[PDB]
């Protein structure tokens, strides 16, 4: 319910883009690196109104919890202190906005069966990362 689809965990399998996406983020040469060799594996769980997306790679095992609508401040991976907010599209997709103020990445996750597929945007360069659903 409320993103039934999302529940479970998600290892990522395939990305296409993705060095444009975060060279354009200025993601350091070395955090870049590691961004383009790890396959980091997130898990969703729904709590209640409040939803919990944590990453697990070797680099880092960040997890943050939000409100769908409801603004609220994140650190990424890389280390840009954002504003973020993640609309609830449907029930099969959602759409995370990273505000920092170099860059605005908006970031579409969209479960169909057994992938995700997390559309990663900065203005006009676009990534796509694709999860398989595990177990
Ligand atoms: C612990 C994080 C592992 C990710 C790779 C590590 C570093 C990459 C460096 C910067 C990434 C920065 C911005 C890209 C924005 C959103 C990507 C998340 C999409 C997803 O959910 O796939």
């Amino acid at each position: 319910g409320s993103m039934s689809s999302f529940l479970g965990k998600w290892k990522l399998s395939e990305s296409h883009n993705f060095d444009a996406v975060m060279s354009k983020l200025g993601v350091s040469w070395a955090t870049r690196q590691i961004g383009n060799t790890v396959t980091p594996t997130v898990t969703f769980t729904m709590d209640g109104d409040k939803m919990t997306m944590l990453t697990e790679s070797t680099f880092k095992n960040l997890s943050c919890t939000f409100k769908f609508g409801e603004e609220f401040d994140e650190k990424t991976s890389d280390g840009r202190n954002v504003k973020s907010v993640v609309e609830k599209n449907s029930e099969s997709k959602l759409t995370q906005t990273q505000v920092d103020p170099k860059n605005t990445t908006v970031i579409v996750r969209e479960v169909d069966g057994d992938t995700m597929k997390t559309t990663v945007t900065v203005g006009d360069v676009t990534a796509i990362r694709n999860y398989k659903r595990l177990s």
